[PDB]
């Protein structure tokens, strides 16, 4: 029971298969394609997690054979959200998977984020985000790390995907192997665009400092820091 | 005496004001802007190193007062082209200054570049290059660190600018604080416009991993790495 999604309407289907995997049965997505999804409490164990973004049954690569999930009603996620909306901060300790579809992946997290031995499957994008999501008029329009102290981790099992990856926090930790199509950090207190474009960015009452060790294998990185002053240590 | 020109028509004149600040006497720039200047040797130590761009006469920062630089027939460098043309590598341990008109920079030396307390004043751009300039036809094409395997060496007093930083190698191993507006890093067996837009890679013929210790002090950050499998260690 890593995943306790929120009683309310963006609260999605959550179950287990034999052995642990966690299946996540998403919300309905929205007419532009986001699956908004709202969580008292989202964390990953060994085990891993399916989202099921199918619109015909087949079979997954960590929970065997799924229905399409009923509650697309015949529309994939372009963008599953997921965001959690209590205090709790988030453990990633091993893979998700989009079932069905690809789709871009986010998780949102204000209370920390840490990743140690996660990876993403059949996704386009996977942002992990300390921060969160901004809605006008029931829409999405970025992200938020203002005021925000709080740390995304990566930890020595690191991180692996064949997609795009962000990372966007107030500070990064990072020991490990970061594995990714193309990485991009963003770290500070800053306001996003959905695209993750930098908006604003206030100073931080003190020191932000974020730390790469370990390594980064990736054709293409970049790093974006904000917080005048504050460093990147290497 | 660690400045030595070729003896050819792309030679600049060179000499040392009281101190041993080394003042070079930049070649006419071609009609592009660009300035080719070749060297048998290419090294700067503490007291520093000044290059005459100037169309009037002033006070540089190093190396006080100097007139125009009679070399320009009326018309300063947009490029300052510094092309180590020998097996010599080049050991930069203190600052370069452009006296007079701002202008890009760049050093080639395909034998290796080691920082160290190094530095650049008055350059919108600086570029270190291990690898070649590319011409063709007397035009500038861009750079070529192919069939290369040298490094790009930055040690414990690190590399301070103002201005935009390109580190451009088969492999970096950098050891202190990188400060720059910007810091663009590109490793592996590359061809490279005049901008350092990438053209091609080829794989080597073994592994050039690339270490970054220490820091970098730069609102914005890229790393760009063509060797397949090879990485970047942080």
């Amino acid at each position: 029971n890593g995943i306790v999604p929120d009683a309310g309407h963006q609260g999605p289907d959550v179950s287990a298969v034999n052995g642990g995997t966690q299946v996540i049965n998403i919300v309905t997505p929205n007419n532009e394609g986001i699956s908004h999804n709202q969580y008292q409490d989202f964390n990953v164990g060994k085990p891993g997690a399916v989202f099921n973004n199918a619109l015909e049954a087949g079979q997954s690569q960590l929970a065997g054979h799924l229905n399409a999930n009923s509650n697309l009603n015949g529309q994939a996620a372009s963008l599953i959200l997921n965001e959690v909306v209590s205090r709790n901060p988030s453990f990633l300790l091993g893979q998700q998977e989009v079932f069905g579809i690809a789709a871009e992946y986010v998780l949102s997290n204000p209370n920390g984020i840490t990743c140690d031995g996660c990876g993403f499957i059949n996704t386009s994008r996977s942002s992990l985000v300390v921060g969160n999501p901004l809605f006008e008029n029931g829409q999405l329009k970025g992200y938020s790390t203002l005021n925000n102290t709080n740390l995304l981790s990566l930890g020595k099992n690191g991180l692996n995907t064949t997609g795009l990856l962000d990372l966007i926090a107030p500070r990064i930790d990072s020991r490990g192997k970061i594995t990714a199509a193309e990485i991009s950090a963003f770290t500070g207190q800053n306001t996003f665009s959905q695209h993750f474009d930098i908006l604003s960015s206030q100073k931080p009452v003190s020191a932000l400092d974020s730390y790469f060790f370990g390594s980064m294998q990736s054709g293409r990185i970049r790093i974006i820091n904000t917080a005048e002053g504050s460093g990147v240590k290497l």
